[PDB]
């Protein structure tokens, strides 16, 4: 089998992208966050908490014929972003792009913090990192992914994420019209339950490529590039008036810049961020001063290529037995 599905971004500035997810029968169709950087699949329901829903669409498992409360089991999870959301579990039927998972965990969120309340246009994540991450306890449950692979065609999934445009994710094929040249594949640590992986370096504009490790994760739930401090000061340092403040909380920039490209290395191949990619606009509505897409994971504890990069390529997530990663220019 195989599944596509189209994925929006949430606003103007790419800060998120949703992807429609039908969940229950009939389906109730709820737009969730793809999520390469969590396992849990979790949505707001009937069950959350009133106060805390402001506009999003809910699942209600009281009607669909297929959910079952999941005895006992219970979830609670917090984002490097210091959100947050807790409930119970429920299995039902998920399909996404017309692939189609029985018996999927689906997270019921009873609370959820502000950021999530705050956000009307994201009903709920998808994860897809791997399932050791899972937080259901006492019986960790299996990603849509991890579900799925087995009746699958090919053991795979794909982001091909646009700028300020639709993209797709795609399960089980490989779609070689969706991008340039070949794909460049390389090898993933599951050792944290990430897609973790090794770039081979960075350039910074037309400067030359300093060949340098940079150990971090594919994380579409994440939407800025975090790098170490060393490689971030040298890309702002490009750019007339940037600077890190601590009041804003990372590098701004004038929005009268113009930003040069970023490349990273996958291998011996090159991916080129776009400058405009690098632009997160104005820090308030009307400031001149504009927030940078490049920053440092300096206090995060792990590099994190999101969206900024990871939008710059066609994405494949090879979860063969001995899991890999493949970048391809588009």
């Amino acid at each position: 089998s195989t599944g596509s599905a189209t994925t929006t971004p949430i606003d103007s500035l790419d800060d998120a992208y949703i992807t429609p997810v039908q969940i229950g029968t009939p389906a109730q169709t709820l737009n969730l966050d793809f999520d390469t950087g969590s396992s849990d699949l979790w949505v707001f329901s009937s069950e959350t908490t009133a106060s805390e829903v402001d506009g999003q669409t809910i699942y209600t498992p009281s009607k669909s014929t297929t959910a079952k409360l999941l005895s006992g089991a219970t979830w609670s999870i917090s984002y490097g972003d210091g959100s947050s959301s807790s409930g119970d579990v429920y299995t039902d039927t998920v399909s996404v792009g017309g692939l189609t998972v029985t018996g999927q965990a689906v997270e019921s969120a009873k609370k959820v913090s502000s950021s999530f309340t705050e956000d009307s246009t994201i009903d709920g994540l998808l994860g897809l990192a791997f399932s050791t991450l899972n937080t259901v306890s006492p019986t960790q449950q299996k990603t849509f992914f991890d579900n799925a692979k087995a009746s699958l065609d090919s053991p795979v999934f794909t982001a091909d994420l646009g700028y300020h445009a639709p993209g797709t994710y795609n399960f089980g094929f490989i779609d070689t019209t969706a991008y340039t040249g070949s794909i460049t594949y390389t090898a993933v640590s599951t050792k944290q339950g990430f897609w973790e992986w090794t770039s081979t370096g960075y350039a910074v504009g037309s400067g030359t490529f300093k060949s340098t490790s940079i150990d971090g994760i594919a994380d579409t739930g994440t939407t800025l590039l975090y790098l170490p401090a060393t490689v971030v000061s040298a890309y702002w340092a490009q750019v007339s008036g940037a600077k890190s403040s601590s009041s804003v909380g990372g590098y701004v920039f004038p929005c009268s810049a113009t930003l040069p490209s970023f490349t990273f290395g996958v291998g011996s191949a090159r991916i080129v961020i776009p400058g405009d990619y690098i632009d997160f606009g104005p820090i308030s509505t009307g400031s001149s001063s504009c927030f940078g897409g490049i920053q440092s994971s300096a206090g995060i504890g792990i590099n994190i290529f999101g969206d900024v990069a990871l939008k710059a390529a066609f994405v494949v997530f090879n979860g063969a037995t001995t899991p890999t990663l493949g970048f391809a220019s588009k």
